[PDB]
């Protein structure tokens, strides 16, 4: 609110609504790439670069409301950041799936999982000054439940994926096969 001027903008619903335009944008241009499990060198570089982009307007959400702002935190509330991030929601929850099944993807996995990162400590920052029975962990758990489906999802990558660094090298694989770098006939590592 630009006090003290007659015509006052908002910077931060327009950076929402950028935001909604290039998540709607990176959830076509994944629904374009479905069915093909094969990613070129302008697949990766085109999606790379509106990764940034959205990396970098996350980052300036996140410097919005970092400090305890009511006046940008109920600005975030009550707009259509929701629509945003279970959009993002959705395209994580199968890009997520899609790049581990074959290699010369890493780059673009860790980018996501980077963008992930960022995106959730930004809805994160939201609850920094929360309430028992505020109105912004109300639209928080309602848009959970609308996309209940992706969340669990990544939930179940990361459940399986965090499952891995105790259940190998805790009891019988530390000593399977010692013989130095590691190197497995994967026929054993299926039984263990």
């Amino acid at each position: 609110t630009q006090t003290g001027n007659n015509t006052t903008v908002n910077i931060i619903i327009s950076t929402v609504d950028y935001l909604l335009r290039v998540q709607e944008s990176i959830s076509d241009f994944y629904w374009y790439y479905s069915g093909k499990d094969i990613i070129d060198e302008q697949g990766q570089r085109n999606f790379s670069k509106a990764i940034q982009v959205a990396k970098q307007v996350f980052n300036t959400l996140t410097e919005y409301i970092q400090g305890p702002c009511t006046g940008n935190q109920q600005s975030l509330a009550h707009s259509r950041l929701w629509d945003a991030v279970v959009g993002f929601l959705h395209v994580f929850a199968h890009m997520q799936m899609k790049l581990s099944q074959d290699s010369s993807q890493i780059e673009l996995l860790k980018e996501l999982m980077d963008l992930q990162k960022d995106m959730v400590v930004m809805l994160l920052s939201m609850l920094e000054g929360n309430v028992v029975n505020g109105t912004i962990g109300k639209q928080m758990v309602d848009m959970l439940v609308e996309s209940s489906n992706n969340v669990e999802m990544i939930l179940k990558f990361f459940d399986m994926f965090l499952k891995l660094k105790d259940l190998t090298s805790s009891d019988t694989f530390k000593e399977y096969d010692p013989d130095g770098k590691g190197v497995i006939s994967k026929r054993d590592f299926h039984k263990a």
